[PDB]
């Protein structure tokens, strides 16, 4: 903990990131290293202090090439900082929508899915869940490096279930049926969300279930409606989506199985 602690005056704030989408996140400069960093701050009513401080504590334990790396914290005295590495190309959703598809082609998409599934395999092993897997929550660096934002991770042992607080509102079109109906989350609900993320990647950032009313999504899902295969999407990639969208959570593949399948497809391309 104290090994991560640093003075606030080691950081200079340059630009506010967002805009507002992720809260109070700023582009910053770690002066002694001339290093651009991302700085999370706590305002008046952004989030509760103890939650903010727990986010910093959890990230200290997280180390993976495809998870946003913690660099330091300022947790001795307010204003509290959380300092992480900076991903120059922003979120994956806007990246896919605005990219050159001749550069970001089929093999690059597989490479992206491989990286993300690698991070989720890690979280799966370390008994963590993400609970908001989506393109908007993945970050892109140079050479199609993709990292998953890990600022809302929850501790949960394999086979256990997290029950979301009462009155919680979910990103419905990314949300597993057991979560929509009973506020229950597990690594298998992350698997479901990963399937939607795959669909986002295959469509270069199109909105899921296009035109479909949010109020009828759950009802469609229980009658085994699923999104059709996007064009250009390899059948085996789509079969991985459909596997992620099995009704029964235990029927869904593990992230270890998902990552292995993508690693094979990526290497054999
Ligand atoms: N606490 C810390 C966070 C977040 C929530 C709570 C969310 C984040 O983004 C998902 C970060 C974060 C860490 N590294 C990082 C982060 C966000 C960006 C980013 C940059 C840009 C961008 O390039 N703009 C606006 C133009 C310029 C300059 C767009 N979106 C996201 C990059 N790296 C930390």
């Amino acid at each position: 903990y104290d090994k991560w602690e640093m003075e606030r005056t080691d950081i200079t704030m340059k630009h506010k990131l967002g805009g507002g989408q992720y809260g109070e996140v700023y582009e910053g400069v770690w002066k002694k290293y001339s290093l651009t960093v991302a700085v999370k701050t706590l305002k008046e009513d952004t989030m509760e202090v103890e939650e903010f401080l727990k986010e910093a504590a959890v990230m200290k334990e997280i180390k993976h090439p495809n998870l946003v790396q913690l660099l330091g914290v300022c947790t001795r005295e307010p204003p509290f900082y959380i300092i992480t590495e900076f991903m120059t190309y922003g979120n994956l959703l806007d990246y896919l929508r605005e990219c050159n598809r001749q550069e970001v082609n089929a093999v690059v998409l597989l490479y992206m899915a491989t990286q993300i599934s690698s991070a989720m395999e890690y979280l799966e092993k370390k008994n963590f869940i993400h609970r908001d897997l989506a393109a908007r929550n993945c970050l892109v660096g140079e050479n199609h490096l993709v990292k998953v934002a890990d600022f809302g991770l929850s501790r949960l042992m394999t086979g256990d279930t997290y029950t979301a607080h009462a009155g919680a509102k979910f990103p419905i079109k990314w949300t597993a049926p057991e979560s929509l109906a009973y506020n229950k989350f597990s690594i298998k609900s992350d698997v479901w969300a990963f399937g939607v993320l795959l669909w986002e990647i295959a469509t270069y950032g199109m909105s899921p279930y296009p035109g479909i009313d949010l109020s009828q999504v759950y009802e469609l899902l229980e009658k085994d409606y699923r999104m059709e295969r996007p064009e250009g999407c390899p059948e085996k990639v789509y079969e991985l989506m459909r596997a992620c969208w099995q009704w029964n959570p235990s029927d869904r593949p593990s992230f270890a199985e998902i990552h292995q399948a993508f690693e094979t497809m990526f290497q054999e391309s």
